[PDB]
């Protein structure tokens, strides 16, 4: 019978062991989901790209056979969809309403702001110090960097960032009760609704204001849609950003020669970030589809109304594309094929340029500020996310 999926990571920082075996012997295979239903799992880079781009496959979650991976996903599929779950032409109709803030040119213009935000959080961390024991790099740094940036871009005023950063963290923290997580979720939605009302009356230079002026007031979307689009932009990427920063620090601690290179030359941060986003694919469960019609993938027939999950994590370890794929090597020579940390095709992460700018700013600055930054617990004792989840780090004690 088909194995249960998601698979568990082989260890804290490693992908599931199953993918390498499937790439070698059964690259398109069936897996069993939490409800006992089946889905196709695609593991090779070429095939993941095919799934990501085929117009015979749909992201619409009300379609029969959609591969929801948990009961919570089934419940979330009942809500009015935003662009993450749309096909053409609806997908770009809505995504284009917010894409302008995320273009390469817009992100380049944001660089001084990104640098200031990182610098200010690093200075707060220095002022707080570590004179009485280690501090949690996640709480002090990896969490607020992406949080402050996305909230600011959306339109949150500076005074409200610390509290809203804490509340959004509660929503996904593994220690929160269901009541606590639900209350934090609703608190964020209530806050965003008030902010939308404010920007309908007096727009400012932020994403919510642009939605209000350009889409809500003309009747292209309503104010509840603006809230849901803003909420999507907050929650889609934030936990992934936090995990990528923490994973980068841990990966450098595990690879001290490459850390020494980066300390001696901060201009290596872009290459470090490229290798990090390939090696630690912290969002590996988002390339999902159902077949609108029969489609052949390799030696398998995916029938109409069957689900498909395309593992970009597996694709990023595909030996046929990336030589020595299971070694972290920021000095590698890159092949012609894209790494897939941010997905592929029409739905490729809207924030890829912003996320890479945040990560590059972090890794070109962190060890200039704190040349003696050290993970304070043994590396084998790092508190990674549970093995049945996307790779990440919950907390990371450090000294400096
Ligand atoms: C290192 C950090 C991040 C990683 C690795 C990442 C990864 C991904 C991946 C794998 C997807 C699926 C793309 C696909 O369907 O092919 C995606 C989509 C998306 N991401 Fe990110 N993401 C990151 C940060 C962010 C941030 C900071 C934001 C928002 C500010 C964000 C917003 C979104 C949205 C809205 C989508 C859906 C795009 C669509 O379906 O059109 N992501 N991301």
């Amino acid at each position: 019978g088909a194995p249960s999926f998601p698979f568990s990571r082989a260890s804290g920082p490693e992908p599931p062991a199953e993918f390498a075996k499937l790439r070698a012997t059964n690259p398109v295979s069936q897996v069993k989901l939490f409800d006992g239903s089946l889905a196709w799992l695609v593991t090779k880079h070429k095939d993941v790209c095919f799934v990501a781009t085929s117009e015979k496959l749909s992201k619409v979650r009300t379609r029969q056979g959609f591969p929801e991976l948990s009961a919570s996903g089934k419940q979330a599929a009942k809500a009015k969809p935003t662009f993450v779950d749309m096909d053409p032409p609806e997908h770009m109709h809505q995504r284009s309403m917010v894409e302008p803030t995320f273009t390469p040119e817009a992100v380049k213009n944001l660089q001084p702001y990104i640098q200031r935000t990182v610098d200010d959080l690093l200075e707060q961390m220095k002022q707080k110090g570590c004179a009485n024991g280690p501090v949690d790099l996640v709480k002090e740094f990896a969490l607020p960097v992406p949080s402050y940036i996305i909230y600011t871009l959306l339109g949150v005023p500076f005074n409200d960032l610390e509290y809203l950063t804490q509340q959004n963290a509660i929503r996904t923290n593994g220690s929160s009760t269901a009541r606590e997580a639900s209350a934090a979720n609703q608190e964020l939605l209530d806050y965003l609704a008030i902010l939308v009302e404010q920007r309908l009356v007096e727009p400012k230079d932020d994403i919510i204001s642009k939605l209000c002026t350009e889409q809500v007031k003309p009747g292209n979307i309503d104010k509840s849609d603006a809230v849901q689009i803003a909420f999507l932009l907050l929650v889609a990427g934030n936990a992934t950003m936090v995990n990528m920063i923490a994973l980068g620090v841990a990966t450098l601690a595990q690879h001290p020669d490459q850390l020494a290179q980066l300390k001696a030359n901060p201009s290596l941060a872009p290459q470090f970030v490229e290798e990090l986003c390939r090696y630690h694919t912290a969002s590996a469960l988002a390339i999902k589809r159902t077949a609108k019609e029969d489609v052949m993938i390799g030696d398998k027939l995916v029938r109409a109304n069957e689900g498909i999950i395309a593992s970009n994590q597996s694709a990023n370890r595909d030996e046929e594309v990336f030589e020595n794929p299971d070694e972290f090597n920021m000095n590698r020579k890159w092949p012609p094929q894209d790494p897939l940390g941010f997905g592929f095709g029409d739905h490729r992460c809207i924030a890829e340029h912003l996320a890479k700018a945040e990560l590059t700013t972090v890794f070109s600055t962190l060890y200039q500020k704190f040349p003696d930054l050290k993970v304070a617990v043994p590396l084998g004792k790092i508190n990674y996310t549970p093995l049945n989840r996307d790779v990440g780090i919950v907390d990371l004690p450090v000294i400096f």
